[PDB]
């Protein structure tokens, strides 16, 4: 099963200039926990934005290039991405925008945090169809002194 984990701020914007400019511990906590000890899939310029290995995953890089860091397994191919995950219950899409879209038609499953904060942004979560993704799950939370805006975290599954 292929899965996408994405945090979303208004008008679908994920990242502005390589990096997400905002700060919300409890949304990093809510990935840590979904991701640990399954293999995450990200494109090289989110491996770039990361900036280091994500500890306890088995980090997976898409790139037309060859690799950098033998930290990471290095892939050509969506399809060689998949592979390299092995016979695992579910594989983390964890982005950027390009992959997204790749990964999207294949996933049954999104696991994604609606924020609300205003971005000015150059990356967004691919536009998907409502139609097709019911919502299993949803914990609403107001901003509090560690989480400057509210936040919604919702699981979607694949009609
Ligand atoms: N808010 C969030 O949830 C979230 C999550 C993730 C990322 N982000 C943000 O998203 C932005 C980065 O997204 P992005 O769309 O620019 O880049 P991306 O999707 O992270 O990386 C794209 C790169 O991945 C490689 N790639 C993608 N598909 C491939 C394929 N089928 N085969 C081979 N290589 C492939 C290419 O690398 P080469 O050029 O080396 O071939 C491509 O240039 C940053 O702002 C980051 O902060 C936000
Ligand atoms: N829900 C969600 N929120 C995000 O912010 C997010 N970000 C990315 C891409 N960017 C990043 C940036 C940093 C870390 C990171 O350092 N995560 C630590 C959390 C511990 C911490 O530094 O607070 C990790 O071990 O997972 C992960 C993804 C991909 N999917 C996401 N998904
Ligand atoms: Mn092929
Ligand atoms: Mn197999
Ligand atoms: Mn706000």
């Amino acid at each position: 099963m292929i899965s996408l984990i994405a945090a979303l701020a208004v008008d679908r914007v994920i990242g502005m200039e390589n990096a997400m400019p905002w700060n919300l511990p409890a949304d990093l906590a809510w990935f840590k926990r979904n991701t640990l000890n399954k293999p995450v899939i990200m494109g090289r310029h989110t491996w770039e934005s990361i900036g280091r290995p994500l500890p306890g995953r088995k980090n997976i890089i898409l790139s037309s290039q060859p690799g950098t860091d033998d930290r990471v397994t290095w892939v050509k191919s969506v399809d060689e991405a998949i592979a390299a995950c092995g016979d695992v219950p579910e594989i983390m899409v964890i982005g950027g925008g390009r992959v997204y879209e790749q990964f999207l038609p294949k996933a049954q499953k999104l696991y994604l945090t609606h924020i609300d904060a205003e971005v000015e942004g150059d990356t967004h979560f691919p536009d998907y169809e409502p139609d097709d993704w019911e919502s299993v799950f949803s914990e609403f939370h107001d901003a509090d002194a560690q989480n400057s805006h509210s936040y919604c975290f919702e699981i979607l599954e694949r009609r």
